């Protein structure tokens, strides 16, 4: 399988699999079973950010998510991802539907990774940053549903003409180059991410929701990662 590491906007609980009862910030390692979440308000049809942070200095994955009316949540986790990762990941953004449904839209998504080793500044980089996505947005390897318009935004997950989301929806968008993200020499590895999203549904409990991720390079959504699973995971082991 793909090893994911992650951090859902988890819109959806599913108690069954560990979810809290409400929706949810979360990092996952290697499982769609969040190893830390923390409580979110999501705000039905408002521009909501993301921030996602981490370094091998700290070792600690952090993310906030928040509105412009200032609500947030944060979710940290102590981890070095050195020893979850590879060392070349691509690195992208996923969402899902399900029974219940909700727009997937991401209005911008930006990324920075840097490798620093030994001295004075012989560091690598790779940034990259979407404020417009286009209709044929070359630098995106978009899977499943995703798409990208000429409205500017990237949609994860199917939404009629209508504007109207559809359940049984899967989609991610992954940055067409590889990334360094971690190696051994590196004094400092650090990345941070942060995408805008509006998330939308008429239904009274919007799923299944979006997730920054950071993958092998040759992820694929996996088999039946629809829903819950938020098109990262083959299974909610
Ligand atoms: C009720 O459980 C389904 O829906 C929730 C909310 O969307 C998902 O979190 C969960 O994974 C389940 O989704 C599966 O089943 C849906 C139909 O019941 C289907 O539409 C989804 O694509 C997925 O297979
Ligand atoms: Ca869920
Ligand atoms: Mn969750």
């Amino acid at each position: 399988a793909d090893t994911i590491v992650a951090v859902e906007l988890d819109t959806y609980p599913n108690t069954d699999i560990g979810d809290p009862d409400y929706p949810h910030i979360g990092i996952d390692i290697k499982s769609v079973r969040s190893k830390k979440t923390a409580k979110w308000n999501m705000q039905n049809g408002k521009v909501g950010t993301a921030h996602i942070i981490y370094n091998s200095v700290g070792k600690r994955l952090s993310a906030v998510v928040s509105y412009p009316n200032g609500d947030s949540a944060t979710v940290s986790y102590d981890v070095d991802l050195d020893n979850v990762l590879p060392e070349w990941v691509r690195v992208g953004l996923s969402a899902s539907t399900g029974l219940y449904k909700e727009t997937n839209t991401i209005l911008s998504w930006s990324f920075t990774s840097k490798l620093k080793s030994n001295s004075t500044h012989e560091t690598n980089a790779l940034h990259f940053m979407f404020n417009q996505f286009s209709k044929d947005q070359k630098d995106l390897i978009l899977q499943g549903d995703a798409t990208t318009g000429t409205d500017g935004n990237l949609e994860l997950t199917r939404v009629s003409s209508n504007g109207s989301p559809q359940g049984s929806s899967v989609g991610r968008a992954l940055f067409y180059a590889p990334v360094h993200i971690w190696e051994s020499s590196a004094v400092v590895a650090s990345f941070d991410a942060t995408f805008t999203f509006l998330i939308k549904s008429p239904d009274s409990h919007p799923a299944d929701g979006i997730a920054f991720f950071i993958s092998n390079i040759d992820s694929s959504i996996p088999s039946g990662s629809t829903g819950r699973l938020l098109g990262l995971f083959p299974d909610a082991n």
